[PDB]
């Protein structure tokens, strides 16, 4: 035990802090992304998740269900939509969606059944990982790793739930980062 994962909580090696790409940098474990890609990749997830879902049929279900996220495509002005991380996620193996939807939970979808989770309130938004057996926020409000107990996770998700409704889903593949290594594996293997 490295004695204290608060200790070095965070990512490694991070080049990129200005929109949300930086909590994505550190939840993917390794930035490796870039902001005018965010905006590309939330414009071809537009013209992409139009067509998929329109072509695919959307079964307008889908529609109705994703429509549940946050519109307005995305700024320019220090920030990029949500989406992008799905779009990023998607393509980096693992897929993004909304929680809030009532279907999941109902059909038997926790907060904390998760492994990454992603809020957002009125215009920014913040991103949720679970490190080591915990939740932690990650984004700039926290001023750090707010470690989230497990009931108050789900808790939490339901206060901004019942406030409104912005939460993602991560589903996929996630990969490790350093709060991985806190965790558990500890630096020392070579």
């Amino acid at each position: 035990g490295p004695l204290g994962s608060m200790e070095s909580i965070f990512h490694e090696k991070q080049e990129g802090s200005l929109c949300a790409q930086h909590c994505l940098n550190n939840l993917l474990q390794g930035e490796y992304f870039s902001p005018v890609e965010l905006s590309s990749i939330a414009h071809q997830l537009d013209e992409e998740e139009r067509m998929r879902m329109a072509e695919g049929g959307v079964t307008s279900e889908d529609y109705r269900t994703f429509l549940q996220q946050p519109s307005g495509n995305m700024d320019d002005s220090g920030f990029f939509s949500i989406q992008v991380i799905s779009n990023a996620l998607k393509v980096w193996g693992l897929e993004l969606i909304l929680f809030n939807s009532p279907e999941y939970q109902r059909l038997r979808i926790d907060p904390i059944n998760e492994r990454s989770f992603i809020c957002n309130y009125k215009e920014h938004w913040f991103t949720v990982r679970k490190l080591g057996k915990q939740w932690f926020n990650l984004n700039s409000l926290l001023t750090g790793p707010e470690l989230i107990s497990d009931t108050y996770l789900a808790l939490f998700l339901a206060q901004l739930q019942q406030e409104g409704y912005s939460i993602f889903v991560v589903k996929g593949d996630l990969p490790d980062c350093e709060a991985d290594q806190l965790l558990q594996m500890i630096r020392v293997q070579q």
